[PDB]
């Protein structure tokens, strides 16, 4: 009972700011018409919009509450998403004449829902164009209502802005009804800039002043800040405006370092240094998919040199594979990454620390001085036209680490997706061009997982890469920018930022194909596997298997052309002799994404 009074206060007084985003899901639907029909309900004529251009601050006197209306750039799909993630309420605009495009309008409903929506409302301003008779118009309104309920059953009736009865009910909801909270946005800080100015300090960099009201967890002078399509930046000063305090950047401020100082690799020896006449074999445990992992050796090149970093495994679930081991293939950044022991506990601690050590709480008007470089000012667009939102970053969020994303294919995405090709990933407001190693999610004791070359279509897979830490487990949207597509991007998949564990070891499989030709009572001769007698001698330790379900071992080399004799438990001139080998796959560093 007490909690309801405290939660209302920030928005139910002369110092409130309610973010409302107008999202018309149809090509031939104007957002200004949707706004005019919504602002018509209030008796104050001086509220009405003509020629602020897209982002307006309107004070509705009928419900004694300030409203902040945002109109996105419909040419850019990502801008529509950007305006909605900052919104407290989203006004979806449906058309009576034109149907919602599956490739664009429908995809907006899909993408906004997957990145996180605070509150939604169905609205029709195009009902007049259908018919003159109310019997024909209501049949169209009911048809749109069934479509809107299919995406989310939270809304039962799609309000029509034509009738003053339904339009007054919408404004009453946008002004009085408390909006829902978005986990990642509200646990961070978020300020929608009303006015942006710049102060020169040096001929290279200065201070970018942002005036706005704090929403979410709040802001701290030491904590880093993030401007979308610009990057992460450090703060210098923050001024609090109160109706009848200044917080400065300390010695304990966060650094803009992506990786640890060059030399950190020399201060820790968690390395399994390994030194042989026979190839490596790990037998610690108890004993479509084959085709993509199959490999074929070249006759000129030796298999010892090619498959040097490969290990034979009796069982991948029980093998003693180790993290941080000595390997030349491993990235240089590996030791310079953020190593989090227990993500679950570090995530809760930083969140609790941020809320408790917050300087400018939600509802406070602030003047944010951001240490900004002068060269980036040419890309800054008017805050009244294009949404200028500043999202606060938690402790060590800038720092890169071995991050794990859960990812499921976007509905009706039959196209394949390989596990090394660059894909843009939007986790929260941040977006980076990620090269993700896919692996099927499993509860293995050794945390060793088989590296899948392509995204599995039946279930949800796990993408592993090197990217900065997200301490809010923000939902992730995976896309590839397409120029041929209506919306400048081609949405690949959706998911969530799982954790930041390096303990997840990924192993690439290599299956050697071999064909038997000669058959003695016990001695079976295979030929298409190796092409050197030395190569046969080296891989002798790794047991052989057959696609028919037989098991065996290499006896010795026959000729100088890699022919070999082998003994099996059960095969003919039609069976395929095979050998499975495994190598460690290291995560790949990712670059940021703007525009």
């Amino acid at each position: 009972l007490d909690s309801i009074e405290n939660r209302k206060l920030f928005e139910g007084k002369n110092g409130a700011a309610k973010i409302i985003t107008i999202v018309p899901l149809v090509n031939d639907l104007d957002p200004l018409d949707i706004l005019y029909k919504l602002l018509k309900c209030a008796d104050d004529e001086g509220i009405m919009v003509q020629e602020s251009k897209r982002i307006f601050n309107v004070h509705i006197k009928k419900f004694k509450s300030n409203l902040k209306i945002i109109i996105p750039d419909m040419t850019n799909f990502l801008n529509i998403l950007d305006c909605a993630k900052v919104a407290d309420f989203v006004v979806f605009g449906l058309s009576g004449v034109q149907e919602v495009d599956e490739e664009f309008g429908e995809q907006i409903i899909r993408a906004l829902e997957l990145q996180g929506i605070a509150s939604y409302i169905g609205v029709i301003s195009n009902l007049s164009a259908v018919h003159e008779k109310e019997k024909f118009q209501l049949d169209v309104k009911q048809s749109l209502e069934s479509y809107f309920k299919h995406f989310f059953p939270s809304e039962e009736r799609v309000y029509n802005l034509e009738k003053n009865s339904d339009a007054l009910n919408v404004l009453r909801t946008l002004c009085q009804r408390l909006p829902r909270s978005i986990n990642w946005r509200d646990n961070r800080g978020y300020v929608v800039a009303d006015f942006v100015d710049f102060v020169e300090t040096s001929p290279d960099s200065g201070d970018l002043v942002i005036e706005g009201t704090v929403r979410g967890i709040g802001f701290n002078a030491n904590r880093l800040v993030h401007i979308p399509d610009f990057g992460d930046f450090q703060l210098n000063k923050i001024e609090k405006i109160s109706e009848s305090t200044v917080f400065e950047s300390n010695m304990n401020r966060d650094t803009l370092d992506e990786y640890a100082p060059e030399g950190t690799e020399d201060w820790s020896d968690y390395d399994e240094d390994f030194e042989l006449t026979t190839a490596r074999y790990d037998d610690h445990g108890f004993l479509d998919r084959e085709f993509p992992d199959e490999i074929e050796l070249e006759p000129s090149e030796s298999a010892i040199e090619r498959l040097k970093r490969y290990r034979g495994l009796k069982n991948l679930y029980n093998c003693d594979w180790q993290v941080d081991e000595k390997d030349p293939s491993s990235p240089a950044e590996w030791k310079r990454l953020l190593r989090i022991g227990n993500y679950k506990n570090t995530k809760n601690r930083i969140i609790k620390e941020t809320k408790n050590e917050a300087q400018a709480i939600a509802g406070d008007r602030i003047r944010m001085f951001i240490r900004f470089p002068k060269f980036l000012l040419e890309k800054i667009q008017d805050p009244k036209q294009l949404l200028f939102a500043v999202y606060g970053l938690l402790l060590h969020e800038h720092k890169n680490a071995v991050v794990n994303f859960s990812l499921q294919r976007w509905e009706q995405y039959d196209k394949p997706v390989p596990s090394q090709e660059p894909i843009v990933v939007q986790y929260g407001v941040r977006r980076y061009t990620i090269q993700p190693l896919f692996s099927q999610g499993s509860n293995s004791p050794n945390n060793v997982h088989k590296y899948e070359r392509f995204l599995h279509p039946d279930t949800v897979s796990v993408a592993t890469c090197i990217a900065p830490v997200d301490f809010t487990q923000s939902p992730a949207i995976f896309f590839k920018p397409s120029p041929t597509d209506a919306k400048n991007i081609e949405l690949i998949g959706h998911g969530t930022f799982l954790n930041a564990d390096h303990s997840r070891i990924l192993a690439k499989r290599a299956i050697l194909t071999g064909h038997p030709f000669r058959f003695h009572k016990t001695v079976v001769t295979v030929r298409y596997m190796f092409f050197r007698p030395e190569d046969v001698e080296w891989f002798k330790s790794i047991p052989l298997f057959t696609k028919s379900g037989r098991s065996g071992f290499i006896k010795e080399s026959l000729g100088t052309h890699g022919y070999f004799k082998a003994t099996f438990d059960g095969l003919s001139a039609q069976d395929v002799v095979a050998m499975s080998l495994y190598k460690r796959m290291w995560p790949m560093p990712s670059l940021p994404w703007n525009g």
